[PDB]
């Protein structure tokens, strides 16, 4: 009875594991007459909405969502001890409750919600059910606000439609903000008005060669707001001033030497650079900054920073120095990752860490530093969190110059006392990137990113003292039929006892 369970599956049984599970009493049960009752608000309604189309294709239920009445399912609005992102659940046979402070609590909530019932929930057909919920109280805030993944557009792209899939995908692990990786050597994603050439050129094509693909304005915003209803806050990055091919390959003025460089469909990083020497260089990053910023309604800008080896120390550091600035200039918040602790991050920037239990001690020491300093540290270490990683020496796709990352490995590590004496206060979260080298479909994403998707986004969400892979394991164990049910394909590591 994988599929659809006799009982209701344990109240604690979710992933990320809640701040607190109160199991007691009968469960819920959805019927056919079931209602969704919301605040009267639009936001109430919207998230009912959204609970709505989650469960009528498998329930087959009308699932009316209604601002009247005692329904069901209820879904309100209210005072208490849960913050922007918290929640609480109450489930009985007097119906499942879930309490919030904003609409992004009750989001939460559903997620919880939609693991409590069976994996047949997943289906697209009408199923038998039974809808059951297990009966008690959870009480759940975040540890980290900033709770990301990242999708890299640039080595292989994915349109709208893909993008919202993986949207979909990481929504259900409370993850709360999407790095969109939309630049890089093998591809320019999003059109930029003042320089056409970056998307009809350097959009041109992709890892391989063939049609590489780019974002209007209006696919952009749409991906925005996609993501906002799925309550992620978009991180666009472009890189710089390293990860430039695509750019350089389009304007050959940009170029050192005054030559574009051919369009690049390899594999290899590191040998693109803006020419740091020359003043059209700053003249072309404002304009990309500033048409960037007018599409971000969310508060970061993140302009990478990475392997530059072909941009001199010197030269970098200058660089970020100017460049910086621009950021602030269009009422935003500069990211980069950590190479940026090396060039004097700006008042109230974030560095994103993604270094290895290797890095040289000097490296880490740089970064912890800049976390001393007030520099905000989001951490995706390379040998932990990159979703590219090869889980074994025989996985068919991804990368291994980081070693290789099974599922206990990418799950097993405390944020707080990572980095060696960095102070946990300046830890804002964790990062899951998922870089497409090795990846062209939407199949291929969810092999890597499933299943060590959840495992990070439970190192940002729940209490420390949850975290443990021996009882982990048993709860992504029990992921294995939803994602079945779901079409969601996923490495069966033999390190987990899937249900
Ligand atoms: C910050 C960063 O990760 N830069 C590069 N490092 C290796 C990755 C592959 O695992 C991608 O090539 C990525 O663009
Ligand atoms: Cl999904
Ligand atoms: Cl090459
Ligand atoms: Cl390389």
């Amino acid at each position: 009875d994988r599929k659809a369970p006799v009982r209701p599956t344990p109240l604690d049984r979710v992933i990320p594991a809640p701040a607190s599970v109160d199991p007691g009493g009968a469960p819920y049960r959805i019927t056919r007459g079931t209602h969704i009752r919301v605040d009267d608000s639009r936001e109430a309604r919207r998230v009912g909405d959204y609970l709505a189309d989650l469960l009528r294709p498998a329930t087959g239920y009308r699932l009316p969502v209604t601002a009247h009445g005692h329904g069901g399912i209820r879904l309100r609005l209210a005072g208490g001890p849960y913050g922007d992102e918290g929640y609480r659940l109450d489930s009985g046979p007097a119906g499942v409750t879930i309490t919030a402070r904003k609409a992004a609590g009750l989001f939460h909530g559903v997620q919880t919600l939609r693991q409590l019932l069976p994996p047949a929930v997943e289906k697209d057909s009408a199923q038998p059910g039974p809808w059951l919920v297990a009966g008690g109280t959870i009480e759940d805030t975040p540890r980290y606000a900033w709770r990301s993944a990242m999708l890299d557009v640039s080595r292989h792209f994915f349109g709208v439609d893909e993008v919202k899939r993986y949207i979909d995908r990481v929504a259900r692990y409370k993850y709360n903000k999407l790095h969109l990786h939309l630049s890089d050597d093998q591809g320019w994603r999003i059109a930029i008005d003042s320089w056409p050439r970056l998307a009809t050129y350097g959009g041109s094509t992709e890892v391989g060669g063939g049609p590489g693909g780019y974002y209007t304005k209006a696919e952009y915003k749409e991906i925005v707001r996609y993501a906002a209803s799925r309550h992620l806050e978009v991180v666009p990055e472009i890189d710089m001033p390293g990860h430039t091919n695509a750019a350089l390959a389009s304007y050959a003025e940009l170029n050192c030497d005054g030559v574009a460089p051919p369009l690049y469909t390899g594999t290899k990083v590191g040998f693109s650079s803006l020419c740091v020497d020359k003043d059209v260089t700053y003249d072309f990053v404002d304009d990309v900054i500033g048409e960037l910023a007018a599409l971000t309604p969310g508060r970061y800008l993140h302009i990478g920073g990475d392997e530059a080896h072909s941009t001199p120390k010197a030269d970098f550091v200058a660089f970020m120095k100017r460049v910086q600035p621009i950021v602030a200039k269009y009422g935003k918040t500069v990211v980069g990752w950590h190479q940026l602790a090396g060039a004097e991050p700006v008042e109230g920037a974030l560095v994103q860490y993604w270094g290895l239990d290797r890095t040289g001690d000097a490296e880490k020491a740089e970064v912890a530093e800049a976390a001393r300093n007030g520099t905000g540290l989001i951490l995706s270490p390379a040998d932990r969190t990159y979703l590219d990683m090869k889980y074994t020496k025989d996985t068919p796709l991804g990368l291994s110059w980081a070693g290789y990352v099974e599922v206990q490995r990418s799950y097993d590590w405390d944020p707080a006392g990572y980095l060696p004496g960095a102070p946990a206060d300046a830890v804002r979260g964790v990062e899951a990137p998922l870089w497409t080298e090795t990846l062209s479909d939407p199949d291929q994403l969810d092999y890597m990113a499933f299943p060590r998707l959840p495992g990070v986004a439970e190192l940002g969400w729940s209490p420390a003292s949850t975290h443990d892979w021996d009882t982990y394991k048993v709860r992504l164990a029990a992921q294995a039929p939803y994602w079945e049910a779901a079409g969601i394909d996923f490495y069966r590591s033999p390190q987990v006892p899937w249900t």
